[PDB]
């Protein structure tokens, strides 16, 4: 059997979201997209991971269970929810997959704020784990990065995390930023040259020096830096010192010979709230049963 599974990562920057949020929902915007006949079809599951969130705990749930019933017509069903301050993830699951669901958990991990929010459930016979986080920020802090990363991995108990579930879904502000002068970053998005940017993205070094997220896989990125935007609009960066950087991303660990296709993978461009872009990501899952 297959499911759909929905990722969404967002840091709303310390401010409530737009009414207009169906972008996101459905893989709309920038980047690896779904067509306009593939969003009709409303996901299995849906997993929403925020950063800096000043919206309560209940309020949040409500706008994302009342925003899934405008788009789909469906009331979906919280499954989980966890919070540590500003951080904050929920899993809604369609209603009719309720009896399907088993072993629910939930976990937080703290900073120096900063740190990671967990869910982890099984579907059938197949488990999932799902990780929202926002690591330390700024361009010299990559080594607290890597730190933060390695010190969520072995204190959330949701022997280790990476070989705990079916699926792995590690997602959020993981704030890795660009290896290059503002001169060049800013002369390459003006062409939208991004490949020669993401040879220097930190979190591409680091996977590639195998320093984090060992044997994890990650989308082909195809949109623009999700950081640092001028709010209001997507046309100008707010750099000046804070260089456009994919800092929101999402990256997926799963068990050998088990199916796991990415539908899309990218950022929306009309959610102009926050400072950040939010982030999506689809993927076909095969669960056993």
């Amino acid at each position: 059997d297959m499911i759909s599974v929905f990722i969404g990562t967002w840091n709303m920057g310390s401010v409530p979201p737009p009414k207009n949020v169906t972008s996101w929902f459905t893989s709309k915007g920038l980047g690896k997209t779904l067509d306009e006949v593939t969003v009709t079809i409303p996901h299995d599951i849906y997993v929403f991971g925020t950063q800096e969130n000043s919206v309560g705990d209940r309020e949040w749930l409500d706008l994302l269970r009342g925003g899934l019933k405008e788009l789909t017509d469906l009331d979906y069903r919280p499954i989980a929810m966890q919070s540590l301050w500003n951080i904050k993830v929920a899993v809604l699951v369609k209603p009719e997959h309720e009896n399907r669901i088993s072993h629910v958990s939930t976990s937080s991990v703290k900073t120096g704020n900063k740190g990671a929010v967990g869910v982890s459930f099984m579907f059938n016979g197949t488990s999932f784990g799902f990780v929202n986080c926002h690591l330390t920020s700024g361009n010299e802090k990559t080594a607290r990065r890597n730190q933060n990363y390695l010190d969520i991995l072995r204190l959330l108990s949701l022997f280790d995390i990476s070989l705990r579930f079916t699926h792995l879904f590690w997602f959020g502000d993981l704030n890795y930023r660009l290896d290059m002068d503002i001169q060049e970053i800013l002369n390459y998005i003006s062409r939208k040259e991004f490949e020669p940017l993401l040879r220097v993205d930190q979190l591409n070094l680091e996977r590639e020096k195998h320093k984090v997220f060992l044997r994890f896989s990650e989308e082909e990125i195809s949109f623009p830096p999700t950081y640092r935007y001028e709010r209001g609009s997507r046309d100008t960066y707010a750099w000046h010192t804070n260089v456009p950087s994919w800092c929101d991303r999402i990256l997926w660990k799963s068990y050998p010979e088990t199916h796991i296709i990415c539908n899309s993978y990218g950022c929306t461009d009309d959610i102009v709230t926050s400072d950040h872009s939010p982030v999506f990501g689809t993927f076909e899952v095969g669960v056993t049963s």
